[PDB]
């Protein structure tokens, strides 16, 4: 029969994604879930563009055509559209403003792509990437009550070993 | 357009499964993939079984009823029969054998169930289980160079992180 006594079970946190809807929104609403602490907010997207628009337009002696591939307020106007879709120049943008290292794993390349890797920022923030939809990343527990966290230290690097499997695991499916 | 200066790019090694036939041998397939380092062979079990009896027949007094859920004879008739399937009782009886501790990630508890967690021993290897089938896993790295590594130090506790890992995203998928 059975031996369940012959081993030890062993448990530990893992990450899970987090669904938000499938529309071109969904960098905005993941990013809010994740520096929110784990919250859904499906309008949040104006907000944010109206937010990123505003930090552009502030700053031209950076925010040039080699940095954002339209002009300073070709750009405002595109990012304040509801139907335009966020990237990386979006998400560079919001990690510096909530001052958060995000780290978007990608399912196509099987890498983590870190967004403000040497600002010193003392938290990280994780999405899930596969070339056109994102979704948050957090992590669960393995008891009852602690309930789920989204915001981690910069210096957790086992986070990253996890969304390293999951992106690879997801690749894999695809192939 | 696109930002790719805006990030840096990271990676890590992952575990990836090794797929071995879909028949009753594969927990005795999959632990010799494991422990010989990464290769597959078909024909290993029987040698496997028959090492397994030897070493029951030879320690009744550990190998009971209590134990094996059979008389020590009725278990070594059992095992060296060509249809049963393996489980806990001989992965208990091969993590002594090969001194090396065997961890099994469970995708129905996305649990690791370890044999030999106390033993000691300097090595470690994994196996994936679904309730019916095992497959051995291995760590891929990303470079061209390496081999697939599948014996591990038993304090490289990565292995167990990523494994997790793996066993929730499977445990989710059939959801």
């Amino acid at each position: 029969k059975r031996g369940a006594s012959s081993y030890v079970r062993e448990t530990l946190p893992v990450l899970t994604r987090t669904v938000v809807p499938a529309d071109n929104s969904c960098l905005f609403t993941s990013v809010y879930y994740v520096v929110e602490g784990g919250v859904l907010n499906p309008a949040c997207a104006p907000e944010m563009r109206r937010l990123i628009a505003q930090i552009v337009a502030s700053d031209p002696d950076f925010y040039s055509e080699a940095i954002l591939g339209k002009t300073n307020q070709e750009y405002c106007d595109w990012i304040k559209r509801d139907d335009t879709w966020g990237g990386a120049i979006e998400i560079s943008i919001l990690s510096k403003f909530y001052q958060c290292e995000i780290c978007v794993v990608d399912t196509q390349t099987v890498r983590i792509d870190r967004f403000g890797e040497d600002a010193g920022y003392t938290k990280r923030v994780l999405l899930i990437y596969d070339g056109i939809h994102y979704d948050p990343l957090q992590r669960n527990f393995p008891d009852p009550d602690t309930p789920p966290l989204t915001i981690f230290s910069s210096n957790d690097d086992i986070v990253l070993v996890q969304a390293l499997e999951l992106a690879d695991e997801a690749r894999r499916r695809r192939q």
